[PDB]
């Protein structure tokens, strides 16, 4: 159904047992290494710290890392590449007590360990070469 | 004025003496990282080869290679970034007998000695995280 604009910036509380689901479509063929950006900042200015930056290059490989006083932190690389080429994806981010949980299409494929209490976190940008049709904050 | 689609795909001709003018702008601060990407492609098709690959990331470099029969070749990489955080940009690459010249706000930035004819390009797309306001093929 209709998009919404990207990049898409929607204020959030998270805390253990919030999840993030997205689901979007990359905007070319992975051939061309568009990328996906999610990032978790402590304030609603895009200039602010980032508890959880999460970058697909799509068909290449994914980083992850924190933005703190705005000084980037050590870099986290995975080669895990479970989206599919020109494929709708769900990605879905769960804030667990010691970590944060990506799953792709239903799968665990990413966790990143909390660097700074995910209570920090004021609002979440989805950005890059991507088309959006599902953005939701969701708590168990 | 008026927005151009982004990402923005024009069917192309260039020869010795063609200039590609583009106006636009980052959607986001240096700090995060957006980039710009111009392809100089041999199909109008996004998965052809690419003559001229032209990628920046604002603030950080500029990477420029070919991309022949589905392979990338040599990396070409320049620090140089005459770009200002938060401005808008105006972009002409020069079609040279050698090489293409890359201007920045009418600087000369960047080179790219020709691996392919420029005759081989049938499409230019100009794409990733910018708003687009100017796009010109034009000729001396
Ligand atoms: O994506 C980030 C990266 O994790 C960090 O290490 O460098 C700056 C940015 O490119
Ligand atoms: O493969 C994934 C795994 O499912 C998850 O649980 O940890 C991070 C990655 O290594
Ligand atoms: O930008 C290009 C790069 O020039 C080439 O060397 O690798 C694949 C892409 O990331
Ligand atoms: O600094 C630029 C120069 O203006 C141009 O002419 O060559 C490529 C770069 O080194």
């Amino acid at each position: 159904m209709s998009l919404l604009p990207v990049p898409y910036t929607e204020a959030a509380s998270l805390s253990t047992g919030s999840t993030v689901t997205i689901k979007g479509r990359p905007l070319v063929c992975f051939l061309n290494e568009p990328y996906l950006q999610v990032d978790f900042h402590t304030e609603m200015k895009e200039e602010s710290d980032i508890v959880f930056h999460f970058q697909v290059c799509f068909g290449r490989r994914v980083v992850m890392n924190s933005r703190e006083y705005g000084a980037w932190k050590q870099q986290v690389e995975s080669k895990n590449m479970p989206f599919q080429d020109g494929q709708e994806f769900e990605l879905s981010i769960s804030v667990l007590p010691d970590k944060y949980q990506v799953m792709v299409n239903g799968q665990s494929s990413y966790t990143f360990d909390h660097r700074i209490k995910p209570e920090a976190v004021k609002m979440v940008q989805v950005w890059r070469d991507i088309s959006l049709t599902k953005f939701n904050v969701s708590y168990l």
